């Protein structure tokens, strides 16, 4: 009815209403309008100016209720005084995710809702696709937002999405949906939990019988999941379940890769059914769970030698995972090694000291730990040999010796250290 003088309005100005206002400059002929609670820094308020984008800033005002539509931030909350103002005038209200949804080809998304382990399940089953040789796109809450994606064109679009997010879209149609669970705490989200479970279901109540849904059947607990139409698949189920150390889908049973903590193997199981009703087979998907970059590493028990106990930590490659590692002790004597990532090692020291009997370090990361060490017993070395008599010699019959390096290099490492603790007459 009004051409191109349609008004676009956008409430909060977070990385959502800016992709998908840079979409929309590049693909709608509308006057657009941003509006933010807080001050808009410089480089912002260019790119405005550079594209003739009306804004406020410093508050919402009544200039939003001449829009034709407004796209409402997902942390926006709903008894907000401009919520209750643009809905009293009926103003329609969406959010860029609807968006995105409402102008994607249906049967490529991947939408992925839980509590915890979202960002890797979605991870994962991006991963997977790609390794598959899909063109694969991942983003969602988490990432970088979905509108982005549909710059070009790709087999499939793999989305992790919020209850805010969900809360937001009107009606949030996805082909594929895979809840991961759902749970009381602890939650980044408003108040009301009931609003929490109807917000991250609503996918689920609009699919068709061509349409899947994937979940976890705990939250039959909490909803009845009669009605969808979909192929439902549940998981924790007698034939679709992991324990420590094995995987059972359909039925059948594979050996994982490692024993995981709960909510690993949970994400890998989530992921797996869904692969295996798209593709019939798993023995695919475990040859590319071996790759997948968050995958916990094996901390390898290797043998004592002279009372003292040997664990290969060889692929943390982080502070991270060193400190990871560490929680399994009280006390050890801590090998380090390897390029140190551009990070401030005084958090990680400070953590890391308490489990510390003795640190010895090689490497370019001596150099970046040596100024925040002087705290704690050390020794500077060259190479692994040296590391691993330096360690005999600072150590006694029941210490834990354990290779974590922290740093990455030019199971290289893993096996120099194994073949050195053999060479000693380790087991
Ligand atoms: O945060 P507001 O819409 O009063
Ligand atoms: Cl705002
Ligand atoms: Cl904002
Ligand atoms: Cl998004
Ligand atoms: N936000």
């Amino acid at each position: 009815p009004r051409g191109s003088h349609m008004k676009i309005g956008f409430l909060g100005f977070g990385k959502s209403n800016r992709s998908l206002l840079k979409y929309l400059l590049n693909h709608q002929e509308a006057k657009f309008f941003v509006s933010e609670a807080k001050t808009l820094d410089g480089e912002t308020k260019k790119f405005l100016e550079e594209h003739s984008v009306e804004y406020e800033e410093g508050g919402h005002t009544e200039k939003l209720l001449d829009c034709d539509v407004v796209y409402v931030s997902p942390g926006i909350k709903p008894d907000t005084s401009m919520i209750e103002l643009l809905s009293s005038r009926g103003v329609k209200l969406s959010t860029e995710l609807q968006f995105f949804l409402d102008n994607v080809d249906p049967k490529k998304v991947v939408g992925i809702t839980g509590t915890d382990g979202k960002s890797t399940a979605t991870a994962l089953m991006y991963h997977v696709l790609s390794g598959r040789g899909f063109k694969t796109f991942l983003g969602g809450n988490f990432g970088t937002p979905a509108v982005e994606a549909l710059e070009g064109e790709y087999d499939y679009y793999v989305l992790e999405m919020s209850s805010f997010q969900l809360f937001w879209s009107e009606r949030p149609y996805l082909s594929n949906f895979l809840v991961l669970n759902i749970s009381e705490d602890h939650l980044d989200w408003h108040s009301s939990f009931k609003e929490y479970v109807d917000s991250k279901l609503k996918p689920a109540f609009l699919q068709t019988e061509g349409d899947l849904f994937v979940y976890n059947k705990h939250i039959e607990r909490l909803r009845n999941l009669e009605g969808v139409r979909s192929r439902k698949i549940p998981f924790w189920t007698d034939e679709n379940f992991a324990t420590e150390k094995e995987l059972i889908v359909r039925g059948k049973k594979y050996t994982l890769p490692g024993n995981y903590p709960y909510q690993m193997r949970e994400n890998i199981l989530a992921v797996s059914v869904l692969y295996m009703e798209m593709f019939n087979e798993l023995e695919s998907f475990l040859e590319l769970l071996r790759d997948f970059k968050p995958l916990p590493h094996r901390m390898e028990y290797l043998g004592q030698i002279d009372g003292r106990h040997f664990y290969n930590d060889s692929k943390a490659t982080s502070t991270h995972a060193v400190l990871g590692a560490l929680s399994n002790f009280d006390k050890v004597v801590l090998i380090m090694c390897g390029i140190g990532k551009k990070e401030n090692y005084s958090l990680f020291v400070e953590k890391a000291s308490p489990k510390l009997k003795h640190l010895i370090m090689f490497g370019e990361i001596s150099k970046e730990l040596a100024p925040f060490v002087g705290k704690i017993p050390h020794s500077i070395v060259e190479n692994m040999e040296e590391a691993f008599e330096k360690a005999m010699e600072v150590s006694e019959k029941g210490d834990v010796i354990l290779l974590s390096p922290g740093g990455a290099s030019f199971a290289k490492r893993g096996e120099h250290f194994r073949e050195i603790f053999k060479r000693h007459g380790g087991d």
